[PDB]
């Protein structure tokens, strides 16, 4: 197929500064930082990811670097560069509001129908882009959707992306290790469920070994209280046995866009519209010299 002419930017250790740890886990360790390149007079807020110097960890992270450097869409996370230390770290855009899963849990009392429906549109757009680029994510979940601003989300974690999260997986994946754009659609359905429930754990308490049997019997995730039959019916279509019967991401963009034009017809939330989340038009929305600070989305290169 087509040659991948993406550029892999090697960044000097001296070009950036680690400020603090943002999070640790199975995924590794992610740090908050500032990237001050050459004599550019720019300060880019960044996130630095790394998993002992084991040859396997460097191999797996460089595989993620490959995919992350190959993507370029507003609703997908691109790699800014890599730093060749003993560990080898990924330099990415700082998403100041963290993952969407923690955001929906921590801000439920201020999340309205407009915000929820727009997130669904944005995830579908990012996902449709990955389909256009012939990439199968294989790990779409609310934990892998990061928040740049409450009005702007992006898909990340390309560590499993190809050209075990059982509770997010399509039945074909669990039983036969079959991954397609239509298996990502199933994971999209589960991600939407996580959002509408304000971060509930799918099939909470049920062990992963039971899931396969539960789905085979015809059991699916329940209808969230805020969801109209209109929104739940979409989620249900994402969880059909026949992958080709599931909607396409381009159809999910359309469906949720129509709904995002009249959000109170499709999501019933007590105290809707009166709710408000931070905006780039808010006071103190943007710790150091805020002079010369440029977001990665505005710091471009040929
Ligand atoms: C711990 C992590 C979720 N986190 C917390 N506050 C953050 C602020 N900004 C980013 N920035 C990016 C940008 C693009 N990709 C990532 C990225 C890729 N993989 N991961 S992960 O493995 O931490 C993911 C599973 C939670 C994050 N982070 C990541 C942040």
């Amino acid at each position: 197929e087509a040659p991948n002419q993406a550029l892999l930017r090697i960044l000097k250790e001296t070009e950036f500064k680690k400020i603090k740890v943002l999070g640790s886990g199975a995924f590794g360790t992610v740090y908050k930082g500032l990237w001050i390149p050459e004599g550019e007079k720019v300060k880019i807020p960044v996130a630095i990811k790394e998993l002992a110097t084991s040859p396997k960890a460097n191999k797996e992270i460089l595989d993620e670097a490959y995919v992350m450097a190959s993507v370029d869409n507003p609703h997908v996370c691109r790699l800014l560069g890599i730093c060749l230390t003993s560990t080898v770290q990924l330099i990415m855009q700082l998403m100041p509001f963290g993952c969407l899963l923690d955001y929906v849990r921590e801000h439920k009392d201020n999340i309205g129908s407009q915000y929820l429906l727009n997130w669904c549109v944005q995830i579908a757009k990012g996902m449709n882009y990955l389909e256009d680029r012939r990439l199968v994510h294989r790990d779409l979940a609310a934990r892998n959707v990061l928040v740049k601003t409450p009005q702007h989300v992006k898909i990340t974690d390309f560590g499993r992306a190809k050209l075990v999260p059982i509770k997010w997986m399509a039945l074909e994946s669990i039983l036969h290790r079959i991954y397609t754009h239509q298996s990502d659609v199933w994971s999209y359905g589960v991600t939407v469920w996580e959002l509408m429930t304000f971060g509930s754990k799918p099939y909470d308490g049920i062990p992963a070994s039971e899931i396969s049997s539960i789905l085979e019997k015809g059991e699916r995730l329940p209808q969230p209280p805020i969801c109209t039959i209109d929104v739940y019916m979409i989620m249900v279509k994402c969880w059909m046995i026949d992958a080709d019967s599931r909607p396409k991401f381009r159809e999910l963009i359309i469906e949720f866009s129509k709904m995002a034009r009249d959000p109170q017809r499709y999501l019933v939330i007590q105290g809707d519209e009166r709710m408000h989340l931070p905006s780039p038009t808010d006071s103190n929305f943007y710790e150091e010299d805020m002079d010369d600070v440029v977001d990665a989305d505005e710091y471009l290169i040929p």
